[PDB]
DNA sequence: AAGACGTGGAC
DNA sequence: GTCCAAGTCT
């Protein structure tokens, strides 16, 4: 039934849309951009996020000039950070690379840093028509509703049945549209709980339904770590900084020094970090922030600091004044809103 | 394959 | 507490 089908999907999708801010046009790098920023996020969070991130780099050129400081900042608090310094690092080959024209073609599209299966898929098919499948969760909810299947979508290889599928029903004289429109009903009709199945424009296709299992579907399948933190002020109100790493967690973001104690290590194990010497106090706070495989349970130590020499390393001294210039995860965002209300 | 990789918000 | 939400990389 794919041009039945079809018809009905399409139809609902052009009368039920919402009016989202990277709907406003089919720009490829707008849709890119979105696409990147709804990735595992909320639309209600990406919504500010997107207006302020494309006000500030409006065109695939804007974005590839640009600092990865400034774009982190930009990207501070949506999560995932890799996800931006992928992106960046893609626009910039797109600009030196094909002449600032993102790629129409699959092959050349998927080879740039962050774009997988699903952002090629979606990327290409909405922006330039392109037939590609763009299956991800929300598509794969769908999908194993309306056609029964069971395996679970958390397999690598399961994406893989889902996409034939999508080649099998996908509307070819217009795919954009398509997958875009599904989508939308896993966003607004077919959602994860509760599925709004008695309004669904393509319940009659639907075999999870007349099972009754539609609420059953899709079928799918974290390490403690106590951190020790330090917030150095000196005797005229510059606070110690430094640049995490380049890879893993939190990569290339800014934070106040810290230790992963993994244990009770304590004040002790933070002045180990001294080899430029300080001394600390006790602990202002501890508190827990959450991570998708691990837990921080940070424990904030004030102190004061006295120059000895040099500022070297990732580190740098900041004034109070200019810590909103940097990018801090939202964990050390609190544990500095913990210092200054202490203090204050 | 399976685990790394953030965050604010419904239940 | 649980389970996230329009995945990608290794
Ligand atoms: S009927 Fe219900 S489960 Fe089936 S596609 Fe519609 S909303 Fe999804
Ligand atoms: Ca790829």
């Amino acid at each position: 039934p794919a041009r039945e089908f079809q018809r009905d999907l399409l139809d609902w999708f052009a009368r039920e849309r919402r009016d989202l801010p990277w709907r406003k046009d089919r720009d490829p790098y707008k849709v890119w951009v979105s696409e990147v920023m709804l990735q595992q996020t909320r639309v209600e969070t990406v919504i500010p996020y997107f207006e302020q991130f494309i006000d500030r780099f409006p065109t695939l050129e804007a974005l590839a000039d640009a600092d990865e400081d400034e774009v982190l900042k930009a990207w501070e608090g949506l999560g995932y950070y890799s996800r931006v310094r992928n992106l960046h690092a893609a626009v910039k080959e797109v600009k030196t690379r094909y002449g600032g024209k993102v790629p129409d073609d699959p092959d050349e599209f998927s080879r740039l840093k962050g774009v997988g299966p699903y952002t090629v898929g979606a990327v290409l098919s909405l922006a330039y028509g392109v037939p590609e499948p763009a299956v991800n969760g929300n598509v794969m909810r769908v999908l194993s509703r309306l056609f029964l299947v069971t395996d679970d979508i958390a397999k690598c290889s399961t994406r893989k049945r889902f996409e034939q599928i999508v080649r099998e029903i996908m509307a070819y004289e217009n795919p954009g549209a398509f997958n875009e429109a599904l989508i939308e009903l896993g966003a607004l009709v077919c959602t994860p709980r509760r599925p709004s199945c008695l309004l669904c424009p393509v319940q009659a296709y639907c075999q999870a339904f007349a099972e009754g299992v539609a609420e059953e579907l899709p079928v799918k399948m974290v390490k403690q770590v106590p951190l020790a933190v330090a917030v150095l002020a000196d005797d005229e109100g510059r606070v110690l900084i430094r640049k995490r790493d380049s890879t893993g967690l939190l990569a290339n973001l800014w934070e106040f020094p810290s230790c992963e104690t993994d244990g009770a290590d304590g004040k002790e194990k933070l002045e180990q970090m001294v080899g430029l010497q300080v001394e600390l106090t006790e602990p202002i706070v501890s508190f827990e922030h959450a991570f998708s495989h691990l837990v921080w349970q940070l424990t904030v130590f004030p102190g004061r600091l006295v120059h000895g020499g040099p500022v070297e390393e990732p580190y740098r001294l900041a004034p109070e004044d200019e810590l909103k210039a940097y990018a801090f995860p939202v964990s050390h965002q609190r544990v500095w809103r913990e210092y200054k209300e202490w203090a204050s």
